[PDB]
C-alpha cells in the first residue's frame, strides 16, 4: 500500500526513490501506480511552453512549465533558450567549435560528468543530411569524435542493443536476447508491454548505473516513461546537474522513441522522415544551451549513440511458414526480421525439428530466409548460449519479413532487427567532450565497447564484459586504459628427429630462421591455457601441434603475391607421411578415417601451395592432417587451391592463420576435453565444430605481406564444420557460385577466433598495442 496522500512539492523527480508507504515523485512512479496525488500538477506542468520569449523575459509563477525570471539561473530551472532571449546570449551551435584539452568545470565537479543521449532507430546514413537538416549534432560530430557507423548486436532491436550498450555484454550472456522472449524455466514471456519486463530476474549482467552505484558514483535515471515530454527530460537532467555535491549524479542518460516511430511508419527515406530528424536536433540543442547556461558545456562528456538504424519492409514482402508447413497451429514463431521457432506446448512430443529444418530449406528459388538449428548461426551473431533462444531460428534477408500465416496498403513502411552486419542495420556514435579526441574521424567499432570506455570516462573498473579494453582507446584524448599482454601459460616443445620410419604402424602410406621470418610474421601465437603442444618447422609452414588435440592448433604461412599453385601428383592422392619428431602414441592414423564412413581428412597447410615438389611432401606429414567431411572439403579445398591465391594476387601477398575450433556447447569459448562430443571412429582424434583462417596483409597494399612496415589488413573466418552442404542452395554447382558466399556470411573478428581457441595472436608486430586491439575486433563485412 502507498499512502498517495503526500505531496510532491520540492521533490519532482527526486533521485532518492522511496518505497512504501511513503508516495513517489520520481519518473518511474506511474509504472508502479505509487505517485503523490500531486505529481502530475506539479511535475508535469506544460503551461506555457518550453521556452522563453521576449515579453517573458524578468518575472515568476510556479504553475509555468520552465521559467524566464532573474532568479531562474540560481534556482536552475530557467527554460533552456533564457540566456539567448534575455541575456543577449548566443545559442551553442552558432558559437565556433574550441578545443577542450582539459575539463573546464565550476567549482565542485571532481570529475567530468558523463551524458548518454541515445537515439532509438537512428540509421548512419542520416548523418549525412548534415548541418541543413541537424546543425548540433553536425557541430558535436565534426568538432568531436565520432565514427562514420556503429555495429549493432544481432537482433537489431531495441532492448538488446540498449542493454548491450549498458553492459558491454552479447545478448546471449545479459539475457535481453530479444524484444519478446519465452524463458522455460520461468515458464513465462517477456514483452515490450506488460509487467513482466519489470522483474530484475530478465536483467543478467552489471548495467554502467550498477556498476557506478557499486563503485560510489551516482547514477541519474536510465529509464524514461513515453508520459515525460522530451522537453522535460533535458529540464530534468539540467535540474540535476544544479544538485549540491554530495547529491549531484556522475552519468546521465536521455532517450529519444524517435527516428524510430516515424522511420516504422514511412521508412527510412520517406519525407516525413526531416520533421523528426530536426525534432531530435533541437532536442540536442536544448541540452547544449542548457549545459551553456550551467557553465558546464566544456565540462561535460557527451555521447550521441543510436541502438540500430532502420530498413524498407512492407507487408507485402512477408515470406509465410504455412507455405512450407502442415502445421502452423503447433508451434510458436516470433515473427517479422527473425523468426524463432517453438513447439506451442513445450516439451510436446509430435515436434519433429529434423523434419521443420529440412520443410524450410531450399524450398524456393528466391527464398527470402535461410533456417539454421542456433549453433550453426554464423560465430560473429554470437546468438546461441541462453535458454532464451530457440533451437531453430530464421535469418531473414533485408526488406522482408517472415510470419506464421497470411492472416497475421500497409500501415508499416520500415523494420529493423536483421544481421548485424546488414549496412541498413549500422547505426551512429559522437562523443564530444574534454576526454575525448578533437576533429576525429574513428573507423567503425562494435557497441559492446562502448561500456569500457563509459567505465573509463567516469573512473569506474568495468565489470566482465565482451569489449576488448584498450581496442577504443584511440577515441579518447586521456582516462585511456593500459591493456597488459595475457600471459603465455603453457611454453611449446621444440622436438628433434626422434622417431625412425619402423616406429609406426598408423595404417598409412606414401631453415628456422628462414621459416621464422618468411611464415610467422607476427610471432607465434601465444597458448593462455595449460596443454602439451610441439612448435614444428617446416620450409612452408610454420605449427603449433597439439599432443592433446593430435593436430595443430594454428598452422602458419605467407603466400607472396607471385607465387604459384600446383596439383597434387597423381601417385601423391592419398599420402600421408608419419611424422619423425612426433610419438607414434601423440599421432593420428589411416585406419581410423578408412573405418570411420562419414570422415574423411584434409590439410591445414595445402599441398597446392607448395613452392617445390621436394617441399609438397611436408604437407603430407600426419601432424598437418585434420578431420574433414567430404561435404566441408569441397568448402576447404576451393579456399585453400583457388582462394588464397586470389587474396595474395590482390592483397601484395597474404600471411595465412588456419586451424580447427572445437566448441560443443555453442558458448563461444574454447571447449575443454569433456566437451566433446565427436571422435573420429575407434580413435582419440576429436572431431572440429569450426575451422578459421585468419588472413593479414599490409594495409600499405603496395609492400608485401612479409616486408610491410605499418598498420596491418586483416580478414577472418570461422567456418562450420558440416557433414552437408544445406546452408548453401546453389551448393550443387561448381565451387566457384557459392563457396566464396559462404565464407563471407561466415566473416570474423580475429578476437572472436582467441575466444573459440584459447590463443592469443599479433605478440610481436612493430605496432602498439592498443592499435593491435583494434585490429583483432575488426569485423570485414563484404557490404
Ligand atoms: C562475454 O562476457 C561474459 C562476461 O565476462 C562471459 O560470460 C561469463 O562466462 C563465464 C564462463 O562461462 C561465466 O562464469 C561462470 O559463472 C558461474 C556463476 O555464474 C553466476 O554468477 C555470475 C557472477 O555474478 C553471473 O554473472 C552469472 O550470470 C549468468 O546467469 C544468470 C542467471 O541465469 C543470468 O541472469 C545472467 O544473464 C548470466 O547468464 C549468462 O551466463 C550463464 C553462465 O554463467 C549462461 O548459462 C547463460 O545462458 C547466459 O549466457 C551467474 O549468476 C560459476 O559457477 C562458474 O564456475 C563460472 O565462473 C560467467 O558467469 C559469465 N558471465 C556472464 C555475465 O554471462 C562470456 O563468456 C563472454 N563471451 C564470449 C564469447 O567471450
Ligand atoms: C532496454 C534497455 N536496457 N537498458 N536500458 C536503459 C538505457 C540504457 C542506455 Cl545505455 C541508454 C538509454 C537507456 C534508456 C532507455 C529508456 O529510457 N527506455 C524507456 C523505457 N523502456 C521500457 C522499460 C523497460 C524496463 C523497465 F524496467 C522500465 C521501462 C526501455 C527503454 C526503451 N533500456
Ligand atoms: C497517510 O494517509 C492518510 C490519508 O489517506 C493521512 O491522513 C496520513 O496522515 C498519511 N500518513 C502520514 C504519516 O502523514
Ligand atoms: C513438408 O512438406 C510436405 C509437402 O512437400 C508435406 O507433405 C509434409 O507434411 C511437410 N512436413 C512438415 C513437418 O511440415
Ligand atoms: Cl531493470
Ligand atoms: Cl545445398
Ligand atoms: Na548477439
Ligand atoms: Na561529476
Ligand atoms: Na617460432
Ligand atoms: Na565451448
Ligand atoms: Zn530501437
Ligand atoms: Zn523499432
Amino acid at each position: 500500500w502507498t499512502n498517495t496522500s503526500g505531496s510532491c512539492k520540492g521533490r519532482c523527480f527526486e533521485l532518492q526513490e522511496v518505497g512504501p508507504p511513503d508516495c513517489r515523485c520520481d519518473n518511474l512512479c506511474k509504472s508502479y501506480s505509487s505517485c503523490c496525488h500531486d505529481f502530475d500538477e506539479l511535475c508535469l506542468k506544460t503551461a506555457r511552453g518550453w521556452e522563453c520569449t521576449k515579453d517573458r523575459c524578468g518575472e515568476r509563477n510556479e504553475e509555468n512549465a520552465c521559467h524566464c525570471s532573474e532568479d531562474c539561473l540560481s534556482r536552475g530551472d530557467c527554460c533552456t533558450n533564457y540566456q539567448v532571449v534575455c541575456k543577449g546570449e548566443s545559442h551553442w551551435v552558432d558559437d565556433d567549435c574550441e578545443e577542450i584539452r582539459v575539463p573546464e568545470c565550476p567549482a565542485g565537479f571532481v570529475r567530468p560528468p558523463l551524458i548518454i543521449f541515445s537515439v532509438d532507430g537512428f540509421r548512419a546514413s542520416y548523418m549525412k543530411k548534415g548541418s541543413k537538416v541537424m546543425p548540433n549534432i553536425e557541430k558535436l560530430r565534426s568538432c568531436g569524435t565520432h565514427a562514420p557507423y556503429m555495429r549493432p548486436v544481432y537482433p537489431t532491436k531495441t532492448f538488446p542493443n540498449l542493454y548491450t550498450l549498458a553492459t558491454g555484454l552479447y545478448p546471449e550472456s545479459h539475457g535481453i536476447v530479444g524484444n519478446s522472449m519465452y524463458d522455460p524455466v520461468f515458464d513465462a514471456t517477456f514483452h515490450l508491454r506488460g509487467r513482466e519486463k519489470f522483474n530484475h530476474r530478465w536483467w543478467g549482467g552489471q548495467p554502467l548505473w550498477i556498476t557506478a552505484t557499486k563503485q560510489g558514483v551516482r547514477a541519474g535515471t536510465f529509464f524514461w516513461s513515453v508520459s515525460i515530454p522530451h522537453e522535460r527530460r533535458i529540464l530534468t537532467i539540467l535540474q540535476w546537474l544544479s544538485l549540491p555535491d554530495n547529491e549531484r549524479p556522475s552519468v546521465y542518460a536521455f532517450y529519444s522513441e524517435q527516428p524510430d516511430f516515424s522511420g516504422h511508419k514511412y521508412g527510412p527515406f520517406g519525407p516525413e522522415m526531416t520533421n523528426p530528424l530536426r525534432e531530435i536536433d533541437k532536442t540536442v540543442g536544448q541540452l547544449m544551451d542548457g549545459l551553456k547556461q550551467l557553465k558546464l558545456h566544456r565540462c561535460v562528456n557527451v555521447i550521441f549513440v543510436g541502438d540500430h538504424g532502420m530498413e524498407d519492409v512492407t507487408c507485402d514482402r512477408t515470406e509465410f511458414l504455412s507455405n512450407y508447413l502442415t502445421n502452423v497451429d503447433d508451434i510458436t514463431l516470433v515473427p517479422g526480421t527473425l523468426g524463432r521457432i517453438r513447439p506451442k506446448i513445450p516439451n510436446n512430443l509430435k515436434y519433429d525439428p529434423k523434419a521443420i529444418i529440412a520443410n524450410l530449406t531450399c524450398k524456393k528459388p528466391d527464398q527470402h530466409f535461410k533456417p539454421y538449428m542456433k549453433q550453426h548461426l554464423p560465430k560473429r551473431l554470437h546468438y546461441a548460449n541462453n535458454r532464451r533462444i530457440e533451437d531453430l531460428h530464421l535469418l531473414v534477408e533485408r526488406r522482408w519479413h517472415v510470419a506464421r500465416k497470411p492472416l497475421d496498403k500497409c500501415f508499416f513502411q520500415g523494420d529493423h532487427g536483421f544481421d548485424n552486419k546488414v549496412n541498413s542495420m549500422q547505426t551512429v556514435f559522437v562523443g564530444y567532450g574534454p576526454t575525448f579526441k578533437y576533429r576525429t574521424k574513428v573507423p567503425p567499432f562494435e557497441n559492446i565497447e562502448l561500456y569500457n570506455v563509459m567505465c573509463d570516462l567516469l573512473g569506474l573498473k568495468p565489470a566482465p564484459n565482451n569489449g576488448t579494453h584498450g581496442s577504443l582507446n584511440h577515441l579518447l584524448r586521456t582516462n585511456t586504459f593500459r591493456p597488459t599482454l595475457p600471459e603465455e601459460v603453457s611454453r611449446p616443445n621444440y622436438p628433434g628427429i626422434m622417431y625412425l620410419q619402423s616406429d609406426f604402424d598408423l595404417g598409412c602410406t606414401c631453415t628456422k630462421g628462414s621459416t621464422e621470418e618468411r611464415h610467422l610474421l607476427y610471432g607465434r601465437p601465444a597458448v593462455l591455457y595449460r596443454t602439451s603442444y610441439d612448435i614444428l618447422y617446416h620450409t612452408d609452414f610454420e605449427s603449433g601441434y597439439s599432443e592433446i588435440f593430435l593436430m595443430p592448433l594454428w598452422t602458419s604461412y605467407t603466400i607472396s603475391k607471385q607465387a604459384e599453385v600446383s596439383s597434387i601428383p597423381e601417385h601423391l592422392t592419398n599420402c600421408v607421411r608419419p611424422d619423425v619428431r612426433v610419438s607414434p602414441g601423440f599421432s593420428q592414423n589411416c585406419l581410423a578415417y578408412k573405418n570411420d564412413k562419414q570422415m574423411s581428412y584434409g590439410f591445414l597447410f595445402p599441398p597446392y601451395l607448395s613452392s617445390s615438389p621436394e617441399a609438397k611432401y611436408d604437407a603430407f606429414l600426419v601432424t598437418n592432417m585434420v578431420p574433414m567431411y567430404p561435404a566441408f572439403k569441397r568448402v576447404w579445398t576451393y579456399f585453400q587451391r583457388v582462394l588464397v591465391k586470389k587474396y595474395a594476387s590482390e592483397r601484395n601477398g597474404v600471411n595465412v592463420i588456419s586451424g580447427p575450433i572445437f566448441d560443443y556447447n555453442y558458448n563461444g569459448l574454447r571447449d575443454i576435453e569433456d566437451e566433446i562430443k565427436q571422435y573420429v571412429e575407434g580413435s582419440s582424434i576429436p572431431v572440429p565444430t569450426h575451422y578459421y583462417s585468419i588472413i593479414t596483409s599490409c594495409l600499405d597494399f603496395t609492400q608485401p605481406a612479409d616486408k610491410c612496415d605499418g598498420p596491418l589488413s586483416v580478414s577472418s573466418f570461422i567456418l562450420p564444420h558440416r557433414p552437408d552442404n544445406d546452408e548453401s542452395c546453389n551448393s550443387s554447382e561448381d565451387e566457384s557460385k557459392w563457396v566464396e558466399e559462404l565464407m563471407k556470411m561466415h566473416t570474423a573478428r580475429v578476437r572472436d577466433i582467441e575466444h573459440l581457441t584459447g590463443l592469443d595472436f599479433y605478440r610481436k608486430t612493430s605496432r602498439s598495442y592498443s592499435e593491435i586491439l583494434t585490429l583483432k575486433t575488426y569485423l570485414h563485412t563484404y557490404e
